[PDB]
């Protein structure tokens, strides 16, 4: 929880199972 939109991470972010994980980042 940095101050400011940037602390995200990109696992948490972008699925993990390969059906979204195969979109397009």
């Amino acid at each position: 929880g940095v101050k400011g939109f940037n602390c995200y991470f990109p696992l948490q972010s972008y699925g993990f199972q390969p059906t979204y994980g195969v979109g397009y980042q």
